[PDB]
C-alpha cells in the first residue's frame, strides 16, 4: 500500500537565491498582464453569458499558445440553479496529467450577475479577474521553466466556473463549479489505474487566489494544515522586499501578517477543504472596499500591489516546483 499521498505532508521548498530572486522579479511584466491578459476579461461574464464564453476562449487560448505542455479541459455540467436548470464549464489546465502529484493554483472565472445598473455593469475587476490574468501571468512568465516539466509532482490551474450566488449567497446557490469539481475528482482514481486513491488525494495543496486588486491586502493565515506554507509566502515576501524588488512596499503594510482568521470564508476552496484537502487561501481580510459593487472596475485597481504578489506568487511555486 504505497504512501505517495503523505508525501505532501514532508514536501519542502527548493528556496531560490537572490540572483535567482532578481531574475524572477524582472521576468514578470505587470504592463503586459494588464493589457494582454486581464482587460479582455474585464467584461460581463456570468454562467452562460455571452461574456462566459468569451472568457472561457481567452484563458484557454492564452495558455495554448504557450511552449509548456498544458493539458486543458473544459468541465461543463448541469445544476439546480435559483432560475432552474444552467450549465456551467469549469476550466482546468494540468501540466503532466498522470504525474500523481499537483500543486494547483486556482481562481474563479465567473462574474456575479446584476442587472444594469444606471448603465454601468459589474466586471469584478478584484472578483476575480485579477487573479485569472495573475494565474496566466504566471503561466507565461515561468513557461521556459515550465516547460521543463515535460519528486513525481507538477502543476495545475484551475478556473472555476458559478462561484458567485445568482441571489445572495446560500448553501445551494452558490460555489457550483467547485461544488461540483471537488465530487467529481473525489470520484476519480488517480493516477490512472489507482485501485484505491483519488484526484484529490492527489492535490498537494490548493492555493486559492480571490479579491485580488485593491490597495493594502491582508491576507490572514487561515488553517494550520497550511500554515508552514503560508509562513513560506512571508519569507518570500520579506526576501524580495529587502532585495529591493517591490514597489511602493514596506514591511509595516505587508500583505501576508501574522495573524489567524477562525470564522469561515464561504468560497471555491470549501467543497476541497471539506473532503481534506489543505488549501492555503488567498483572500483578504477585510475584503476590498468596492466587494460586490459597481466600482469593483479597473480604475479601483492598484497596479503595483497587483505586480508584487505576482512576483511573490511566481517565486512561490517555483520553490514548491523545485524549478
Ligand atoms: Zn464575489
Amino acid at each position: 500500500a504505497s504512501a505517495w499521498p503523505e508525501e505532501k505532508n514532508y514536501h519542502q521548498p527548493a528556496i531560490l537565491n537572490s540572483s535567482a530572486l532578481r531574475q524572477i522579479a524582472e521576468g514578470t511584466s505587470i504592463s503586459e498582464m494588464w493589457q494582454n491578459d486581464l482587460q479582455p476579461l474585464l467584461i460581463e461574464r456570468y454562467p452562460g453569458s455571452p461574456g462566459s464564453y468569451a472568457a472561457r476562449q481567452h484563458i484557454m487560448q492564452r495558455i495554448q499558445r504557450l511552449q509548456a505542455d498544458w493539458v486543458l479541459e473544459i468541465d461543463t455540467f448541469l445544476s439546480q440553479t435559483p432560475y432552474g436548470y444552467r450549465s456551467f464549464s469549469n476550466i482546468i489546465s494540468t501540466l503532466n496529467p498522470t504525474a500523481k502529484r499537483h500543486l494547483v493554483l486556482a481562481c474563479h472565472y465567473d462574474s456575479k450577475y446584476f442587472s444594469h445598473w444606471n448603465n454601468r455593469v459589474f466586471v469584478g475587476a478584484t472578483d476575480a479577474a485579477v487573479p485569472c490574468a495573475m494565474m496566466l501571468e504566471l503561466a507565461r512568465a515561468l513557461d521556459k521553466k515550465l516547460l521543463s516539466l515535460k519528486p513525481d509532482l507538477s502543476l495545475q490551474l484551475i478556473f472555476f466556473d458559478g462561484e458567485e450566488a445568482f441571489l445572495h449567497w446560500s448553501p445551494q446557490d452558490s460555489l457550483y463549479g467547485s461544488r461540483h469539481l471537488a465530487a467529481k475528482m473525489a470520484s476519480t482514481p488517480h493516477p490512472p489505474g489507482a485501485r484505491g486513491t483519488s484526484q484529490l488525494h492527489g492535490m498537494d495543496l490548493l492555493v486559492l487566489l480571490d479579491l485580488i486588486g485593491a490597495p493594502n491586502p491582508t491576507f490572514p493565515n487561515f488553517f494550520p494544515n497550511s500554515a508552514r506554507w503560508f509562513e513560506r509566502l512571508q519569507a518570500i515576501e520579506h526576501e524580495l522586499h529587502e532585495l529591493g524588488l517591490l514597489k511602493d512596499h514596506s514591511l509595516e503594510g505587508r500583505y501576508f501578517q501574522n495573524y489567524s482568521y477562525g470564522g469561515v470564508i464561504q468560497d471555491d476552496h470549501i467543497p476541497f477543504l471539506r473532503r481534506g484537502v489543505p488549501v492555503l487561501h488567498l483572500i483578504p481580510s477585510p475584503f476590498p472596499e468596492v466587494w460586490h459593487t459597481m466600482d469593483d472596475n479597473e480604475e479601483n485597481l492598484d497596479e503595483s500591489t497587483i505586480d508584487n504578489l505576482n512576483k511573490i506568487l511566481q517565486v512561490f511555486v517555483l520553490e514548491y516546483l523545485h524549478l
